[PDB]
């Protein structure tokens, strides 16, 4: 049955859907920092930064929940130009673009609250406050992110809700924009029910796109310290997966009954004492002043496609990247039927293995998005140009209105100018033709202000006057 | 002593590597390659390894003439050989013809010394089965008397072997 | 390889070779006299001298074993010549004899002899003795 491990329902807000079961959250769409453009230091300051974020939050059965998905976008159109050579230069790129793994990935992180007729009415009223609350503070946090908040699909056509259309993307495997419906919608997301074998070798997908099928990777026996930027290595990796760490924050008594047992694990292992009990009242005395804040934790990777002997392979690469980064990987048995589930983000029951980790040693994982532009569509306009080539990189999929510093937030369509950098015709008269016959899509009222014989030949081969 | 030994000879202790990046344990990825057949480099975890080797877990045939192992490059096949029929007059520089060999092998050999009296005892044995049947005038079984002589003087000791291409 | 209980040694000396069975054997390779340059009368000649040396050929368990066997020319290290005209031409000419069955036959003799802890020495030695003068 569909419906089934599936908790949701958007009956209370634009921004904040509920589940069956009393819980109530939001997602937000995250084009996180350059890896590769930064410091050590610089990315040491931003879970610095992070932690101090996260710090001010507290641990009201709150649950943080990334998704880090990376796609083949189909979505990018073709070009049409009504120009001849204009199209050849497209085609001759397109042929050059062969190659290059088109999937780009993608961040979102889930923010979940649990609070732990009128009664419930002011139960809901008041978690709503403090999620709201919580939001304002999370976007006045990542404003160096370009975080945003999804929620009101209005006017195309009628009233889409994207947030329930990106879990679609997480039980589905497939865009689908989902619309509103009177319904407790946890029944209307199952398009494409899964099936799971009797013995935990590959899950299959019944698209009508095509038979897809996926197989699962639970994570497990982390290095007690972590490189900052840790999994890092996925982002050119090339399965189209979706990564998925749950983090629910633990309460101060258990985290202290969580230090107790370790204590119990390591002074009362087999009589022995390796020095490691010795920062752990240390960060307990942080976590009382508010830094070492830890939860339970699981992380899971889940790899699709055709071809059964592919998504062996393609366990093997991640593994070996797994083995890479210092952390041990699990191929996952029969609990992956449950496990499945366990990528929801209110799907605490279904999780495997729950492990208690600190904050900094959470955060030491995620956030770090490889450069990719959010426009392969969904523009005021098309994409422009998928620039292809990023240095041991993704394609970028070039556009023009990116959002800026948010002083009076919309003061446009969205603002979109652009500045060069560079020495005379050092390539720059290339790339700005590139560029003028990539705008050619779009067919733009064209004024150019050259200095001395500024692409006239290409300007008037376009029709142009010059 | 055996790095001693292998002063003028190039060696190295494996089993320093670890605290690299964050601690793998050297001869492990050795391991691995010994396994997985590929370089698989194996952290150090809070777990018993044996369960951790199997990356590529290889496959083997119905009937067995070759076997197969999804490598890291993909699903390649493996074929062996064991070994039987020594020249006895042993030579030092036998296998040297392998060394143009275009095919990335492995070879294995074993030992596992016997000790004085369990060698005594085979060398009685051999020798009892060598005269025990009919047409056995190879003149070769005070060979095995020489074999004791030289046990007993402790100056080569036999040990159990088996060798695998 | 199982053996199907095949009596088989190397335990008696060079040219002898042994069994399980203590029967002891040599082999001969004949590139014998061909039949298709010479008259009949000559085959009668030699069908007649080698019945003489049967004659000559004792029946104390003795066992005679020819065979005849047609084989590939496989094992020929058949290279270049580093000769450019000689490079061209035998290897054309090799192109040019295209097989045709090019399998070469030859034909070998075994001699076993069987001698009807020191009496199987002193059969085999006999043995050694008999076979030295058979092959002689």
């Amino acid at each position: 049955p569909v419906g089934q491990f599936i908790p949701y329902s958007h009956h209370v807000t634009d921004t904040i859907i509920s589940t069956k079961n009393a819980e109530y959250l939001s997602v937000w769409k995250i084009d996180g920092r350059s890896h590769q453009s930064a410091s050590e230091a610089d990315v040491f300051q931003w879970i610095r930064e992070l932690n101090n974020t996260l710090r001010g939050i507290s641990s009201a059965n709150l649950s943080l929940w990334t998704h880090i998905v990376r796609r083949r976008v189909y979505e990018y159109p073709d070009a049409e130009f009504d120009n001849v050579f204009c199209r050849q230069l497209d085609e001759k790129y397109r042929e050059s673009f062969t190659g290059y793994n088109l999937m780009v990935n993608d961040l979102y992180l889930t923010v979940v609250y649990r609070p732990v007729p009128d009664q419930k009415k002011h139960r809901q009223e008041s978690c709503i406050k403090a999620l709201e609350d919580i939001n304002r503070t999370l976007g006045q946090s990542f404003k160096r992110y370009g975080a945003e908040l999804l929620s009101v699909y209005e006017k195309g056509g009628h009233a889409f809700s994207a947030p329930l259309e990106f879990l679609a993307r997480l039980v589905n495997g497939e865009h689908i924009p989902m619309p509103i419906c009177r319904d407790r919608f946890s029944d209307y997301m199952a398009v494409n029910r899964p099936m799971f074998s009797k013995w935990g070798e590959v899950g299959e997908l019944r698209s009508l796109t095509g038979l897809r099928r996926f197989g699962m990777l639970e994570i497990r026996e982390y290095d007690d310290a972590t490189e900052p930027g840790q999994l890092n290595v996925l982002l050119e990796s090339d399965y189209e997966f979706v990564l998925t760490h749950s983090f629910s924050v633990l309460s101060r008594p258990a985290a202290k009954e969580y230090l107790q047992r370790h204590q119990k694990n390591l002074i009362d292992a087999r009589d022995v004492a390796t020095d490691q009990i010795e920062e752990i009242d240390e960060a307990l005395n942080q976590l009382i002043s508010g830094h070492f804040v830890m939860g339970e934790h699981h992380c899971t990777l889940t790899v699709y496609g055709e071809t059964v002997q592919q998504v062996r392979d393609n366990l093997a690469h991640a593994s070996a990247a797994m083995l890479d980064v210092a952390v041990l990987p699990k191929p996952v048995d029969l609990a992956l039927e449950a496990g499945y589930w366990a990528q929801l983000p209110a799907n605490w029951q279904w999780r495997p293995r729950p492990a208690p980790i600190t904050s900094l040693n959470f955060l030491s994982f995620s956030p770090f998005h490889n450069f990719m532009s959010g426009k392969p569509t969904g523009n005021p306009w098309g994409p422009a140009v998928t620039i292809l080539k990023t240095v041991s990189g993704t394609p970028l999929y070039f556009n023009f209105h990116a959002s800026k510093e948010e002083e009076d937030a919309t003061d446009k369509r969205l603002l979109g100018n652009t500045m060069l950098i560079g020495q005379s015709s050092s390539g720059k008269t290339v790339l700005l033709g590139f560029l003028l016959a990539q705008a050619q899509k779009f067919k733009p009222t064209i004024v150019a202000f050259d200095k001395d014989r500024g692409m006239e030949i290409s300007i008037r081969a376009m029709g142009g006057r010059y």
